[PDB]
């Protein structure tokens, strides 16, 4: 039933009885204990339980209560006098106990763990019924065996009544929601089971209407695209973003957030911003960019707010700043001052990402009671009658009881230190590699305060902004369009910067060192880092790294820095993209790798292009909309054609590079000529270093000759007209 | 206390406060510099400092920090802003000159330092109590003035238990052995105070039981012939080395590195190798010869390894090798690969020679930990045992400061600069010599790449092997037994070659000059060379040389080739083997003593048998083994036999003949004919030429009428029979 352990010292251990469950000595971290039982002046072992903030009841036997020092008081719980020994104490201890793992445990969670608990006989579904299928056939028991009985006995339904209802939110399920919606400081909270992707379904697709306004983000994941354009019928209005000298997914122009260049922007209907109060009727805004760009969302509401109905904080790639006080700004659901006249917040965070859950988990944050009583606002039947249309009718249990443990370790003083505890930790590893010089240098400001980051109080810098700013024109950066306090660098990001890019001048250096031959590296020595784009790598930072695992990342990216300075072997330092393209990089050494994967891209002028596709003077032009672009898509009005002939014809499919990972040419937008070039380079990339090359979507390969050249799918306006079924 | 200066620029002078010590100016070396304190624009000073790359801290003054460029602040260590001027910069400056000596000063001479800073009453051992007993007499008196109160002051024992234990290891000074070990990428290190003779004592008499093979390298040095089988009772498995027309110690022969071969010549005992996965304790390998010829200790361990539990590298020549990225493949202690059925890699080395150390200071790097749980290991308590049987109760503490601060000299990139700034030295010295058509022409390949030798860029040829290495068959060197990537000269050893030989058709010209008028000649005017052979001078190259003393050398060689073209009388040529020998060689002129001296040894065919010495089919017959043979002599079963009658007689002494300075005849092998030709020609060398004679061991003089004839220690079987103590 339980499986709380008891901590107790040496001298106490023959002061208590619960020796019902296993008892254990202090020196742990206490995550498996029920009550810690110490003696009045193991004032340190009183004091490491309480250092943990989790909330475990401290109980301290005395020979003198009045005598006891104020502020331990504070931290012991209850005390065990000796001026009776009894079985009263053995009753308090483990009501201590229960009362302990009644807090801990979350609502769904707690019950899921209870209703395992029974001997049920299934006859409904799922049909494998406990599992009991898998263990029937081979191939099924090999299944079995490698995950455990519980997984499969977690795996209900709604024939399991007692659970709630994970649709209509009823039961356990929806106070699970209702608890992480205190958490997150919001008024209801959707669990989803699709990923941000059909989370991002659900907002849109229960406010868009074929033919409304959206405030588009250029840096837009995919399904913002596919979603609230091609699917419901929006049509952006989009905001230029920045980009610097390393491909860096950085945050809208400061002078995009005008309300002047806002409604001359919106001319795609004259009416609807001429006047309109509010011509938007939903903005979406990438609050976190892959590549560590976290916004000012108190100053996103302040400067575009009153132009939309509802802003929606594509918040994926963060979440965590609710929690460290430092990043408070950076918090949508913190903003106070809410009221009638301004838009309705929506926030949208994979949980999976960068927070605890499983894969596919992820949660939508509504907080818009303040705009309750108006035509605008969109109740809780709307918005769930959306859940509903992506979200399955046979949800995956263990993957609820997810999201709902998350919100509990997120919650008060125990999750926060743990993101605090994260800050020390990734602090102290950057000043390790700045340090000790590495050519794999951390994206921070070199200077703070008249001192160099590195000289700065590591505690001070895991609670001063100041240290983590993208300041106004700072060449660092190089991002050229910011503003004062608008954008932070995302802490829990580890980016390294690799060799061959001077953002001081903004152009290449003579020798270079591509990611992508870091990452191939380190993925042979067993880390798995996130991404490399053409400079740069990345290491997603939560509350599961220790300074031993990051040590542990600093030393080999040591070992591969001498192995580069001395000129070492490709057969030694890559042995996997070898042993598969020896013909092609025989007699290769790293440098000679190096140096000739580096003016590929220098000598294309490749972070000129990255810059361009997201900046509005190079934006492709509008040829048809995103519905009407998939409209015909459907249709099979289309031709495959090659990107040699491509500029010009309108994309009926979304052109998704590596790097940035964003669309460039979104569907029904007509290839423009730094579409085609960026492609290109890419291409010829994946034909000229076999190993190294660039992931990428929306383009197809065919095997032509001695190369493989991309496609893609196009208008053909000939099948148009030649197609009888939708008039001639 | 402390000994270090700042060194800061004019402009700086009046911004700091550490007016404690000695500041100064900057055109310094940076050797005795705690902290730099330049400017921000000064930053000419500041890229100075760093590139010593010995870490002294730089502090830069600065009017605007967020101004300063990129590049710069990866060399300025903290700023020093002007946007409060006190006396916190005087702290931090303290602390950083503070942090930068902790770091430079190595365990054991810290401690030293500062134990002797006190002022102890000395009633221990040494006798001479702090050298106060020198001090009363004026013998001693002399002596203590001539040396200094510190050498005195820091002879301590074992009762100043302050220093640790040298013994058992403890304390500071296996601190110090503990950091070597991990400069040198080696489990364990210990450090010898009686030359590398003793240190090669210890390892085999720690591993070689009375009885075991041991595959012995044929040019191995006395002490390895003494330890191994003489002491121990080892019984070895010789291997044939290189020889060429120059008498120049190379490698062992390439088809000697067969296991067909070696399993055939290992019938010592039959059944030891004919099954036996591993016939061999211990191989003994010379990493390095005195003529340059550096092994691929990669190669070695791939071919022989797996037929040894252990496989020493008497690397007593080298040891720089590990510190020079280009012979990478050199170091033993640089391999990666291995595993439990891979051989025990021993390492001694001797760090008077070659590297910074007091003579008689030599060190062993134990790297065994691969093969930890097998019976044929030996583990600290079985190793330090053997090291104790060696080492003295009474080690000389100096000589181990010495060892530790070579350690701390060798460490990071400030060693690994010294060692590469020499080799620009080194190239650029040859170069002189080689344009400036020297008859004295450094032992290089003539042709490298398609282009002259001294036509390549100095520093590609400091980080290139193809400048450096021995190709198979190629006439330069004349090397008959070399395979391909296998042998390389070693650059620190400039190594000159005199005229009278030609490689190309194997034998002597007709005009010669012997490498003893070089010798005698620099020596007569200040510079002392290492050695010289018949047809060779050698210099040994360590950071102690700049290029003003090989310019120095270079003119004085250039001297005695003017004196040679021209021939002038001997008197002023050799005025201190005149002015002894004036009679012998009156009216004599240096040609006519070159020809002379050249026809003796030309006439006798000296490089045929200087060959042949080292070539399996003229080795010696073993007629006992060296432990019997040296218990015969121990129990003086012996007769001085001259060299007329030696042939065939049992040596009990090993004939050591410079060149080329390795036994010929080692104890328990009977006097073959090789042997006899060859001590018989130097014989005839010493009575013919007094002044340029030839070093020679194992044999005795005896003058006899006008000659000085040779003789020799030779079993005598009549004392063996004739002596009732160990049996008639
Ligand atoms: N998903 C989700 N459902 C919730 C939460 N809180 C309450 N609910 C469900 O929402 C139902 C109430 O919704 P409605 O009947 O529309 O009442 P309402 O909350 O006033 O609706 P609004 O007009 O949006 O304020 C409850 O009966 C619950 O089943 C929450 O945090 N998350
Ligand atoms: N000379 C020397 N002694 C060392 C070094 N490192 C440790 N020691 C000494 O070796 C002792 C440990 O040796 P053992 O007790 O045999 O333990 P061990 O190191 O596991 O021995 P192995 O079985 O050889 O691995 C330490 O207590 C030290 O005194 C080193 O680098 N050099």
């Amino acid at each position: 039933s339980s499986s709380l352990k008891i901590a107790s010292t040496q001298e106490a251990r023959q002061y208590f009885d619960t020796d019902r469950v296993v008892v254990d000595a202090v020196g742990s971290d206490f995550t498996d204990v029920g009550a810690v039982i110490a003696m009045d002046y193991e004032t340190d072992v009183i004091d490491a339980a309480d250092a943990t903030k989790f909330g475990i009841p401290v109980f301290a036997v005395t020979k003198d209560a009045q005598a006891i020092s104020a502020d331990e008081l504070k931290k012991i719980f209850h005390i065990i006098d000796l001026e009776f020994d009894a079985t009263v104490n053995a009753r308090e201890i483990e009501t201590a106990v229960n009362n302990y793992e009644d807090s801990i445990l979350p609502p769904f969670f707690k019950s899921l763990k209870e209703y395992v608990s029974r001997y049920l006989i299934q006859f409904d579904c799922p049909g494998h019924q406990g599992g009991q299928y898998y263990r029937k056939h081979p191939a099924g028991r090999e299944f079995y065996d490698f995950f455990g009985e519980t997984v499969f006995r977690a795996d209900l339904c709604n024939a399991d009544v007692a659970l709630g209802d994970l649709l209509i939110h009823e039961g356990p399920a929806v106070a699970a929601e209702k608890h992480a919606a205190r958490v997150y400081n919001a008024d209801k909270t959707y669990f989803v089971l699709g990923g941000s992707s059909n989370a991002n379904n659900t907002v849109t697709s229960a406010l868009v209407s074929n033919g409304d306004l959206v405030l588009f983000d250029r840096n837009n994941h995919k399904s913002v695209y596919n979603s609230a354009l091609a699917m419901a019928g929006g049509r952006p209005v989009y905001l230029q973003t920045n980009r610097n000298p390393y491909g860096f997914i950085g945050g809208i122009y400061d002078s995009d957030f005008d309300e002047k260049k806002i409604r001359e922007l919106a001319a795609k209907v004259d009416p609807e911003r001429a006047k309109w109060k509010r011509p938007f009727r939903l903005a979406v805004i990438q609050l976190g960019t892959y590549d560590g760009t976290i916004y000012n969302a108190h100053e996103v509401v302040k400067r575009i707010g009153h132009l939309c109905d509802y802003i929606e904080f594509d918040s994926a790639w963060v979440g965590y700043e609710q929690f460290i006080p430092m990043m408070r700004n950076s918090s949508p659901l913190l903003i106070d001052d809410l009221g009638p006249e301004d838009p309705g917040i929506i926030v949208v965070q994979s949980v999976h990402k960068q927070q605890a859950g499983f894969s596919q988990t992820s949660q939508i944050h509504k907080k818009d009671s303040h705009i309750k009583g108006q035509l605008r606002y969109c109740d809780h039947k709307h918005f769930n009658n959306s859940f509903n249309l992506f979200m399955s009718t046979s949800p995956f249990y263990p993957m609820y009881a997810a999201l709902d443990v998350n919100a509990a370790m997120q919650e008060g003083e125990a999750g926060r230190k743990l993101w605090h505890d994260l800050l020390i930790t990734t602090i102290e590893a950057r000043k390790k590699l700045i340090k000790a010089g590495s050519m794999f240098r951390p994206f921070v400001p070199p200077v703070v305060n008249g001192k160099k980051w590195e000289d700065g109080d590591t505690e001070d810098m895991a609670n001063n902004i100041d240290y983590w700013r993208f300041e106004k024109g700072a060449k660092w950066h190089a991002y050229e369009g910011y503003g004062d306090n608008q954008y932070y660098v995302d802490p829990n990001k580890f980016m390294l910067t690799t060799p061959g890019i001077n953002p001081e001048t903004g152009d290449y250096e003579d020798f270079g060192v591509p990611a992508t031959i870091v990452a191939n590296y380190l993925r042979d020595h067993g880390i798995i880092p996130e991404k490399s784009d053409l400079n740069s790598i990345l290491f997603l930072m939560t509350p599961a790294e220790t300074p031993a695992k990051m040590n542990n990342l600093i030393t080999q990216l040591l070992q591969l820095q001498r192995l580069i300075e001395e000129d070492a072997p490709l057969k030694q330092v890559l042995p996997s993209i070898y042993a598969a393209n020896e013909e092609r990089y025989n007699g290769y050494t790293i440098r000679e790798l190096c140096q000739e994967l580096h003016d590929f891209y220098k000598n294309n002028n490749t972070f000129t292009y990255q810059k361009r596709l997201f900046l509005r003077e190079f934006f492709p032009e509008q040829g048809m909309l995103p519905y009407e672009a998939r409209q015909e898509f459907i249709r099979n009005h289309n031709k495959l054609v090659p990107l040699n002939k491509i500029e010009g014809e309108i994309a009926l499919e979304g052109a998704l590079p590596y790097p940035p990972g964003v669309f460039c040419v979104a569907p029904g937008e007509k290839w423009s000529e730094t579409a085609v070039k960026y492609f290109t380079i890419l291409q010829d990339g994946i034909n000229n270093f076999p190993g190294f090359a660039p992931e990428i979507q929306g383009v197809y390969f065919k095997q032509e000759g001695d190369k493989v050249v991309a496609y893609g799918e196009v208008y053909d306006a000939e099948v148009a007209k030649n197609d009888d079924r939708y008039n001639n």
